[PDB]
DNA sequence: CCTGTGACAAATTGCCCTCAG
DNA sequence: CTGAGGGCAATTTGTCACAGG
């Protein structure tokens, strides 16, 4: 119900351009949490196979495989920041490795650390047991945002633009068509989030003439 | 211009089993 | 017994032609 660790990131992260799998995204929640505790710092993070396979209910050998590819797939992966403004960064600067059996040692870009600490009263938070039955990476990105506007009693109301969701979430070009965007993004991520998470969701589109432009996300804690 | 759906390609899921220490 | 490995069938994604508006 609560035993999972609360994550806290700068808004800056939540609104950024990048592609990451379900699995890499799962790792990312874990790194920023070693990061979160330091005091002057550099970004060497540890990844213990045994704990990952407990935290996400996976088998020991299936867990490594997920860690193992996800890491190789960070080569040449970038993230792009904003405000206007525009800046393009590599996640890792040195491949991760294993000095012993069952360990992994990643080397985070230390120019990033500013954007996990950042600056108070302008950030996002959620307990981790919330996110961890999603499988679609994007349905994660939506949940991070919806949380950004969550007010203390657990509900909220927000209107995101369609041009925008595309470019921060870095969805596929095939989805600039709108009926596709119905079938494989929205009809799917509002579903999975609303059955795998303590939150009821609903939306209503906002046309402007012959086009649809904004989605009007509005939600309340499933506790009522 | 807008929409929804049928069908094909390509990528994901968890699952099953080998082998080295 | 743990994890660094190989493989799979079944399901979910990504693409796009077509029909009606
Ligand atoms: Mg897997």
């Amino acid at each position: 119900r609560k035993n999972s660790p609360r994550i806290v990131q700068s808004n800056d992260l939540t609104e950024a351009a990048y592609s990451l799998s379900r699995d890499q995204k799962r790792m990312l929640y874990l790194f920023v949490d070693q990061i979160r505790k330091s005091d002057e710092h550099d970004g060497i993070c540890e990844i213990h196979v045994a704990k990952y396979a407990e935290i996400f209910g996976l088998t020991s050998a299936e867990a490594s495989k997920d860690i193992r590819q996800a890491l190789k797939s960070f080569a040449g992966k970038e993230v792009v920041f904003y405000r206007k403004g525009y800046e393009s960064f590599p996640w890792f600067i040195k491949p991760a490795h294993s000095p012993s059996r069952g360990l992994y040692s990643v080397h985070i870009n230390p120019y990033l650390i500013p954007f996990f600490i950042g600056l108070q009263n302008r950030f996002t938070q959620f307990r981790l047991s919330e996110t961890k039955e999603i499988t679609n990476p994007y349905a994660m990105r939506l949940y991070e945002s919806l949380c950004q506007y969550r007010k203390p009693d657990g509900s909220g109301i927000v209107s995101l633009k369609i041009d925008w969701i595309i470019e921060r979430y870095q969805l596929p070009q095939s989805y600039q068509r709108m009926p596709d965007f119905r079938r494989r993004f929205l009809q799917v991520c509002v579903n999975e989030i609303n059955s795998r998470t303590p939150m009821r969701l609903s939306y209503i589109e906002k046309k402007k003439g012959r086009q649809t432009t904004h989605i009007v996300f509005s939600f309340r804690d499933i506790t009522s």
